[PDB]
């Protein structure tokens, strides 16, 4: 027939990587460093460099056992291999932040079981194997939990207690994916945040990079340069806060995301000319892009300030994140968050009142707090806007009585 | 090969509204008015119509820039238009009900982005785009907050802080559509009612109407007949509570669903012969069909009441939901649906008794309050139903014990 | 073209019944007992048995309306038919437990309504149907609440107050099914615990087996011998428990599931020589395997101790599900589960400190009671680990500071 044909699945794959078919890749390149693998007829070499010395030494492995899978955190080295016809599938962890004098463990899958991903938490490893499972381990190498998968992994990540899982949950069309997405915390009370929720992506795009934030709120990247971020404060949906595309020049320029950072705002990531992923040598240079949510008028004033307000609003969920869960956050930057959202809504305000839109003033006075409203009525008061100024009066009573 | 096919995803569409291919179409047929649209080579006109002449004068308008969607409520008309080569795609909102002078807006979407759907709540707006983003808006032009959706969007409708999303979630075979139901409650506290789950559909059948009742409770209807209603008391499932189909007399025949009214219990919609779709000229005329959940054997006495008694339950699960959300609701249609269900329950007991049913009357005393219990009791003591009378203290006794 | 082909969708079944064909087939064979259904050209017969003959006597019944559906339990007799060209299908209730003279009664479907699978549960049954509805009964014959599926269903299950539903949620690919489950409890607070998941499978399998554990946890089989139980410790993910393959010798060799139990831990499943069910006659012999969580290195110390650790956690989730829900359970049998427990990770927490890994037993003792880790301070104080002493009194004070 002549219609819709089936998407082929896209391929598991480890976040700020590069292909396996290069002699000199990347494993990953995250916020914490960078893991190159040499491997060519010859010899096999594994390099892991921290951007903060401080941290660790440079290591350097023999890869005898040819691993293809890495992840780096603050904690271990995490490796894995696939098996051969004589050996197993084996997850290898350098614990080197340990106390003791054992900074080493390694374990094998049953028979027939493949590492198909890897990614590290707080403290815990999670592999998602190729018997559709997800096996925990402690960073020490207990094994933990084991769960099935509803389908084959395509992406893993995890932070704190959080682990972030994509995978298929269909068969697309017409070169599009069917991902889902479940999100798990790990901590004493488990709970699955979202169960299979589908990902949203644009059309007839695959999905490039997944991760969280340096704060912890997961992220992902798609093929077409749209960068979305879990919105925490929306009933967790996900909102584009990046188009990459719009920094580049030509179809074959793209950008090759390497962390997310919320405070301050900043993408890193590695602009890439003529292909989606850089050279290992030279060592490419880090470009810090600015995050901008896909508002309507952006050039306008108005559109400019409400993209302003909004990107400030879930750009700091986070910080109530960390406080439901305990973890720890600074109130000054809760507070300077509250009074750059004051005063964008009173710069708003003030033009919707020189436009004589007074029931748009009213709406965006809604989003005031209780002294920002009683500002805005002596500012109706002023200028003789004496029914905005009621409206207004009316608003501050009706906050009040919410208390 | 010879199996099953792929089937075409149904394209978006405005509930209430005839083809665009007609001269003379309605634009939005609902419990608040009428929009129509008449264009052919000459002029493109818009005419909105009120059912209430008190609420708005009517409102003539020439359609320049060739508006395809539109959404009528008490507050505003929400108008839209695709992209051409010259102009972007724009929603224009006529704030009819505003308090000051500017009672107009329109925004220009980004470039290549396209509404595709359009809905209205209370004192907000909703558009769902070509680039799967669902913007929000104030009804004074404000704009909210932005996320992805996960598929291309089918239908889009809102009530009060409900926002209710049909999707296509995967694609069907056979005939039959993969849709998917995202629904969101936009107050203060944001939440995701329904996370993408699946949207029941009759086999072969499309998406024919979706909304809300007055009410407040999601509804739809799908291209048989069938229509179903949101069980807030069952879980978030979905409960038929008519089929169109059973007051047709041939296949050409069908109806086109209005709107659905709670309390009274109606549903209001257009009979029509031979398509289902109304002509626009001359004005059909609105029927009101009564609801009816599909039980079993309801010629029968027992059948007729149980189908009485649970379209009473789910039919007054709205006063509920109105006290949960601190919304204004009647008391005393509370105190006459409990009448009204105790009563029916009263005469399945009586009915089960003569048949000498005497356990199927201790379960419908189960669904009893503890007045319409005892006096269950007394009636179980006459006509010497012994053990009957002592199951019914029993229940009595634990009923009691539950407070 | 030569691509992912579409897996034609498995049909609705019994959990516990053999194939429709054979001449004497089982009905239903669970934890109450066995119902047969002899039907050749000449008569057609169903005979029930029960396990404990005191709850029933044998019951012999002239299939007349030729019932193809069964369920069994400690209530009642469950049994359905298709609809004919003169007859509609049925629902047939032996309530041969109720106190009254009134032991039986039968519903009528409407028009062109096929019953397609039944389950019973505590005081209720419910029938999936061929109009995609679920209809909800109670054991004496009252009509309950109806809602509609969002696929065809594939199997149902019943436990006290909670339903089991196994559908199509979409259509695989390459031999894959797309299965999703609806879990519902249906007591006086109607709860839907999962909105159509996705139901995990072994890849290029169907599901074989669903159904309850007689201590009231979900649990489901599929063609590939992988038994799999809801963990509801750890988000309602998952969690497989044995492999059914591990007994066999052949690829002829198969299982037949018939019940699965908690406490103590056994699975009731009938050896199959050849075939994947059992023949009626004569009558097969069940078999007890043990349950087996898929863990790496179960041959070693360490990966012993770990899965029975965990075999432990999941097997006794039970015991809070039913206290939260008010039902009864054995104090004992949770202080036992938690001596077993704490037993294995000393033990682990033993082997980790003979192989040096001291980070490893810290790991350890965050699983452990407050008791547990202050004989593990004992015991790090012995055998001079000073260090590892000093990191679990630290991880004393932290425990005390969690209450």
């Amino acid at each position: 027939y002549d219609g819709p044909m089936p998407t082929p699945r896209q391929k598991p794959f480890q976040s700020g990587s590069t292909p396996l078919h290069l002699t000199h890749r990347f494993m990953v390149w995250n916020s914490i460093g960078i893991i190159r693998c040499y491997n060519d007829e010859q010899d096999n070499a594994i390099d892991v460099e921290f951007h903060d010395t401080s941290i660790h030494h440079a290591t350097h492995l023999s890869n005898t056992l040819n691993y293809t899978i890495a992840d780096l955190s603050h904690e271990a080295i995490l490796l894995a291999c696939e098996s051969t016809d004589e050996l197993a599938s084996k997850l290898h962890c350098l614990h080197f932040s340990s106390w003791d004098s054992s900074k080493e463990w390694i374990i094998d899958l049953p028979q027939n079981e493949d590492i198909e991903a890897i990614c590290l938490g707080q403290g815990w490893a999670a592999a998602a194997t190729s018997a559709l499972l997800l096996r925990l381990f402690t960073i020490g190498g207990v094994q933990k939990e084991v769960f099935s998968l509803a389908g084959p992994v395509v992406s893993m990540a995890g932070h704190g207690e959080q682990l972030f899982i994509v995978y298929h949950r269909g068969t697309g069309f017409d070169g599009d994916q069917c991902l889902g997405v479940q999100l798990l915390e790990l901590g004493k009370k488990k709970k699955q945040i979202l169960h299979g929720d589908p990902l949203p992506l644009t059309r007839k795009s695959y999905l490039a990079w997944i991760g969280f934030s340096a704060e912890g709120t997961p992220c992902y990247v798609d093929s077409e340069g749209i960068v979305r971020m879990l919105n925490r404060g929306l009933g967790n949906t996900w909102t584009p806060i990046c188009n990459t595309r719009e920094h580049c020049k030509g179809k074959s320029d793209h950008y090759w995301v390497v962390g997310i950072h919320e405070n301050p705002q900043q993408l890193r990531c590695i602009p890439c000319k003529g292909s989606r992923f850089p050279p290992t040598l030279p060592r490419p240079a880090v470009a810090i892009l600015s995050f901008k949510l896909p508002y309507c008028q952006i050039a306008t004033e108005k559109g400019q300030m409400e993209e302003q307000f909004w990107r400030s609003v879930i750009f700091h969920n986070h910080l109530d994140y960390l406080a439901k869960n305990g973890y720890e956050y600074e109130e000054s930057t809760k507070n300077q968050a509250t009074k750059e959202q004051q005063e964008l809504l009173m710069k708003m305000l003030a033009l919707s009142c020189k436009l004589e839109r007074e029931f748009r003033c009213v709406e965006l006075a809604d989003l005031m707090t209780q002294n920002a409203v009683n500002l805005a009525i002596k500012y109706a008061s002023r200028s003789r806007k004496l029914i905005l100024a009621q409206k207004l009066s009316e608003l501050a009573v009706e906050k009040a009585a919410e208390l």
